[PDB]
């Protein structure tokens, strides 16, 4: 029984700092990337038309949005602006059942102190893997060393340019291609732990934006 999607509204609202962001980064604007007539020299790169609209094209829009072919996720019948583009989701996890968990944590952690397990959140379908995730967007092509690989495959692989060669541990830390990392009060508590966390939160900045 994993958890639906529901979209960035809720998350934005409550983490202004990683919103304000995150809307700068190439993987907020990934459906620009579908639009006719944009970035045309790597579209041609990889022998794709640079003047075609890709924006409702089931072979290009999975990568591009949030949780696609999944429950509650962008569908190309009833596209949600808000789950256009590759936002909170794709990598914390389908929000709908963890989201309620963070209002309550966080109201009881304000009034009392109390902290909650991530255990909690997790079982309620929140990532703080991640890398499975990323790999499927940029890992998912023929002969990938992603063994969870299958089509539609990414147009833009080794082969076309090793710009796009991908390696999880070094990527992930490029924070123009996540969001800046903002410092956290510490509600949540204990595994599953993010492997960089503590390590992030140690050069985070401080509350910037929103409250
Ligand atoms: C939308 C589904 C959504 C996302 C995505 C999101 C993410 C998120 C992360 C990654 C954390 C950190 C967890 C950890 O410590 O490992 C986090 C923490 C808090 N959130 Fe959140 N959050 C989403 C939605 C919401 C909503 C709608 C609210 C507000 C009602 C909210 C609040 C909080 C709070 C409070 C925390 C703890 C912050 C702290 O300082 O420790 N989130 N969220
Ligand atoms: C998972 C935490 C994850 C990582 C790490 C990651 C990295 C990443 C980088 C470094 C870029 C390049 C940014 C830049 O050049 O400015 C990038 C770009 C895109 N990604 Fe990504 N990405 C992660 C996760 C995901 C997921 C889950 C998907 C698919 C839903 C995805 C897709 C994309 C796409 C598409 C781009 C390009 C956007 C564009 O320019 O159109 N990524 N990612
Ligand atoms: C479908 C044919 C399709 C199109 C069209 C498309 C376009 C596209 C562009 C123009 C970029 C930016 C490349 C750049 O160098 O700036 C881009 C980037 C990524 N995409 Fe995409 N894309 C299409 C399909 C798919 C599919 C099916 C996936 C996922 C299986 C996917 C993934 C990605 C990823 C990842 C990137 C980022 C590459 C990087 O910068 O590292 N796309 N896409
Ligand atoms: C979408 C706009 C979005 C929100 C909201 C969001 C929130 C969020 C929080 C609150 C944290 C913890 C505090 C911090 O600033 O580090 C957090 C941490 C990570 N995020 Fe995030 N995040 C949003 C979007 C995305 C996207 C699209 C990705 C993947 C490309 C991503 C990734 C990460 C990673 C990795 C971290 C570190 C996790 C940790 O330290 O526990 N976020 N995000």
């Amino acid at each position: 029984a994993d958890a639906p999607f529901e979209g960035r509204k809720k998350c934005s609202s409550c983490h202004k700092a990683q919103a304000q962001s995150w809307k700068d980064t190439a993987h907020a604007k990934a459906m620009e990337s579908l639009k006719p007539n944009v970035k045309k020299e790597a579209k041609q790169k990889a022998k794709l038309d640079p003047a075609k609209d890709y924006t409702q094209d089931k072979d290009c829009v999975g990568c591009h949005v949030d949780g696609f072919g999944q429950k509650g996720g962008y569908t190309i019948e009833s596209p949600k602006p808000m789950l256009t583009g590759v936002g909170c989701e794709s990598c914390h996890g389908p929000g709908r059942n963890f989201r309620g968990d963070h209002r309550k944590s966080g109201q009881a952690f304000e009034k009392s102190g109390k902290k909650t397990p991530r255990k909690d959140l997790a079982k309620k379908g929140q990532d703080f893997h991640f890398e499975e995730r990323c790999s499927a967007c940029h890992l998912n092509y023929e002969g990938s060393p992603w063994k969870g690989a299958k089509a539609p495959y990414t147009p833009f692989t080794p082969e076309v340019d090793a710009k796009y060669t991908f390696k999880f541990d070094e990527m992930v830390k490029e924070v123009k291609a996540m969001h800046e990392h903002y410092k956290l009060e510490g509600v949540f508590e204990g595994e599953p732990k993010f492997k960089f966390h503590d390590e992030f939160q140690a050069s985070a900045k401080p509350a910037k934006k929103g409250k």
